[PDB]
């Protein structure tokens, strides 16, 4: 066939019921995630090709970067609660990996302050129980699907994208193959 289990995707031997339709995992410590977001814009191009009616969830993971990794997952919870993903994603990636100016929670906070979220808004969200449940969700979803590596994308709790089985000679072509696969998986 043209799309084959084990080729552009893999199937979970233990399917995850009630999972978000298109589910993406990342970490601001993850070098390929940096590529996926700032060079390739994967999440964005996947969207562009998803059918109507399908929502995409993106979650941060704990297993990279120790203490700051967990901080970063809570701040991503804050980002989601406040709806400011599109304003902090890039400065967080560049803070962790480019300039290396993120070394503590406080530095994570500075990014939000600079992106225009108010101190009192940030701190309240940071400490809110809404954010604690939203942290819990991020952790649960990672747990449900065995998650040991990022970037990772799961469709309908049953399929897992396998980008290593796609040509990388051309970056535009890789993205579109990626996006088309998610589309195919979605329709399955």
């Amino acid at each position: 066939a043209q799309y084959e289990d084990g080729k552009q995707y893999t199937t979970l031997e233990k399917p995850v019921a009630g999972a978000p339709q298109v589910l993406e995992f990342f970490s601001f410590f993850c070098p390929h995630c940096y590529q996926f977001e700032e060079v390739l814009h994967i999440s964005d191009n996947v969207k562009k090709k998803l059918p109507e009616g399908v929502k995409m969830t993106k979650y941060h993971v704990n297993f990279m970067g120790g203490d700051l990794g967990k901080d970063l997952t809570q701040a991503w919870a804050v980002a989601m609660a406040l709806g400011v993903e599109d304003k902090v994603t890039v400065p967080l990636f560049e803070g962790v990996q480019k300039t290396q100016t993120i070394r503590s929670a406080s530095d994570i906070r500075d990014v939000f302050i600079n992106a225009g979220i108010k101190g009192e808004e940030y701190d309240a969200a940071w400490n809110s129980f809404v954010v604690k449940s939203l942290v819990a969700q991020q952790e649960k979803a990672a747990a449900d699907v065995q998650l040991r590596g990022v970037p990772a994308m799961f469709v309908n709790g049953k399929y897992q994208l396998n980008p290593q089985g796609m040509d990388t000679s051309n970056m535009d072509v890789f993205v579109q193959q990626y996006a088309d696969t998610v589309k195919y998986l979605s329709e399955k």
